[PDB]
């Protein structure tokens, strides 16, 4: 009984200059305990490190991203813990780029 196994692939939507919705699904293993959180990520597109995309980590399976830089390109990946620790990464998210409305 350890920690999870990763969420799927993260679904992307709701993009603004600098905010996104990041949704996804609880991992299909979750290690033999409940799951208490996930860490979301985010990158660059074409840079090398991962970093928070969010402060803490939430327990709902979709959050708000703030702080994207107008004009960026993103892709977010998604972590889940249990009571035992950390799992590994989900893939990345498809990119997004962060433009303001189109209309
Ligand atoms: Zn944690």
């Amino acid at each position: 009984s350890g920690p999870p196994g990763p969420p799927e692939k993260p679904e992307v939507s709701n993009v603004t200059k600098n905010t996104a919705t990041v949704s996804w699904k609880r991992p299909v293993d979750d290690g033999g305990s409940e799951i208490t959180g996930y860490h979301v990520e985010r990158r660059e597109k074409k840079s090398l490190r991962w970093v928070r995309a969010i402060k803490t980590p939430v327990s709902d399976l979709r959050c708000k991203v703030t702080g994207l830089q107008e004009g960026s390109t993103y892709e977010f990946r998604v972590s889940a813990e249990n009571r035992a620790g950390i799992g590994p990464p989900s893939e990345a998210s498809d990119s997004v780029l962060m433009k303001d409305a189109a209309y």
